[PDB]
């Protein structure tokens, strides 16, 4: 059989070179990087090279931190709860601005903080499926400890006004976090252009393994640890380093940024071919803006067929995609550098056949 | 060259069967287990088999939880901070009983909690290198939210009472956590015999990969999540599952308990050989009780050469060991595994003895 993977915003396939670079640390180089002996120090070059690729990938400076976490969910929790303790409690800045589109690792955590008494503003989405930077300016009070806005939305692919949001936060003296998991390898990410204080990412959205991520922390910015303990990561996040996955995530970041052109010029054109072909189908329409999106994502709605019905039919033909709320659920088809034009043609065909058969059965 | 690995309490080599069982999830079975399509559901049977091995490894019941964490440090932070919120803050039980012997993942987190006002009693170690169950008895007030005592000490290998301590906690209505990281695969671990509410472990001390751990939570016990979000792990710990390491850690756990007889009978005999041989050296003495220890660990002190000097010399000969606090200054912790051999121990006796006599003549 030959299956087609079009659910890359949910997770991605590890790049074969990433598997390759990880293998020696799953085998004979198993020493603890914190060890003073040869098994420990022999890992230091590869870890340093992995860190360098991570820093350069997002334009972090030598004075900034790029802290290894176990996933973007950890990074997001660490930002929100660290700021809750540092600014909301200790400084009386008991207000946070975020959006209604945020990933559950941000929204669900904010719901918890609200239960502790934090005031949380969930900025509403516009008809374009996006947030305006004016919205964050409206919502910032003199009590706002932190603004958290995702760089790109995981369901629609829509890119948010990070640069502007960062300028507004800087002129107002407010800490800025961006959950940038969906942007890595899709668009260039520059923490300096964003004026971000915090930036989250997760390797498995860009062809590294599940269960590692990163938190960028700007120089001089504090954040009470979420993992207290040993002295790992300049004392900011304790726990024995996940050597293999650090090395892999570094390589995944490098390869991601090296393929940025290809992602926009080849993968984006496969996304357009897919979307344009699917819009010749009657009742089919894109949910949200078709401009200011990452190259790999299309979220289409089909007049009477639910998203899950299309997903179940599509899965029977070994094509993997997922749902995305529409505002009844829509179909998110999300591509990568590993898809081919043959697969898009095939998906056009199977998607169309499924559409016509599910309508005929619908009445 | 032939290096000799004797620092297994710091981390271990991944068993080749563990690496083998992980590889397919690093290659073609890269689906997100939360996905409804085929790429996600195809991972379910391996995850269920992995979980089963973990439960059986610690005699957790079907009604209990074994939550997948990113390491023991997460498990410990999660226990201590979740109990701070649920009992110290929400119930006014503003007191915690632990030991001076704990891993920093416990003590340093407790020090943070002391900064928040929690009363923490760090039970002092006795001349035997252990704590008694009577000490926890004496220290329990009606304000005690939690007792946390590690099952086995990572520096001395000394086994703590646990069974009796858990009986005392249950009769007094106090939550009991044991950091059991050093016990897995070293001695049988039975959470029901321990009457543990919480039990922590980390795969890389039992020949699984770094960066994955577990937290046993007894059925019905609550613990406010450390990671809020997507509602993975029955809503208790959010973030995309690290499928390869879960499958690997399950197999590592299975292998550890299947090798318990070998650990006690062969590895234990090798540790005794090493230790007895090193006690023929003058001025040498094991730090602590030499009874009620895990089989694999010996902690030796040498008159006036500190541990670091012996480690540097030993490392030059490609033998890896680590230090340990002794109350000349520091001692040498030698921790074996099922992958060490009698040839290695002989070579190590030779090299250690030569190192001692040479460093003494220079001293
Ligand atoms: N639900 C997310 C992945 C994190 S669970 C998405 O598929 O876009
Ligand atoms: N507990 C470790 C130190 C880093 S986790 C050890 O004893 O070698």
């Amino acid at each position: 059989v030959q299956r087609i993977y079009l659910d890359n915003n949910a997770t991605t396939r590890i790049d074969p070179k990433v598997k390759e670079i990880m293998d020696p640390f799953l085998r004979d180089h198993y020493g603890n990087p914190s060890s003073l002996h040869q098994f420990g120090t022999e890992t230091h070059p590869a870890i340093a090279e992995a860190l360098d690729k991570l820093y350069k990938g997002i334009n972090a400076r030598d004075i900034d931190d790029v802290i290894i976490t176990s996933c973007a969910t950890e990074s997001n929790n660490w930002v929100l709860k660290g700021v809750y303790f540092d600014e909301c409690l200790k400084k009386g800045k008991n207000h946070i601005v975020t959006t209604v589109a945020e990933h559950p690792a941000v929204r669900s955590t904010c719901n918890f903080l609200e239960s502790l008494g934090v005031e949380v503003t969930y900025l509403p989405i516009n008809e374009h499926g996006s947030i305006t930077a004016e919205q964050v300016r409206e919502a910032i009070t003199e009590k706002t400890a932190l603004v958290s806005v995702m760089w790109a939305n995981n369901e629609t692919g829509l890119i948010f006004p990070i640069e502007e949001i960062g300028a507004i936060c800087k002129e107002k003296g407010v800490l800025f976090h961006t959950d940038a998991v969906q942007a890595i390898g899709k668009i260039p990410v520059d923490v300096l252009k964003a004026n971000a204080d915090f930036l989250s990412f997760s390797a498995h959205k860009f062809h590294g393994p599940k269960g590692i991520g990163g938190l960028y922390i700007r120089s001089g910015v504090g954040l009470t640890p979420l993992f207290h303990g040993g002295e790992h990561m300049n004392g900011r996040r304790s726990g024995t380093l996940n050597v293999p996955y650090i090395v892999g995530m570094g390589e995944a970041m490098k390869l991601a940024v090296e393929h940025l052109d290809y992602e926009k010029e080849v993968v984006g054109k496969l996304r357009d071919k897919l979307e344009e072909a699917l819009l010749k189908i009657p009742d089919v329409m894109v949910v949200g803006d078709r401009i200011h999106r990452v190259p790999n994502t299309t979220l289409v709605s089909v007049r009477g067929i639910e998203g899950e019905a299309m997903l179940w039919d599509l899965n029977r033909s070994n094509i993997a995609a997922s749902t995305g709320s529409a505002c009844h659920t829509a179909i998110r088809l999300s591509l990568s550098r590993f898809n081919t034009e043959a697969e898009i043609d095939k998906t056009i065909e199977v998607f169309s056949q499924a559409a016509v058969r599910l309508r005929n059965i619908s009445s």
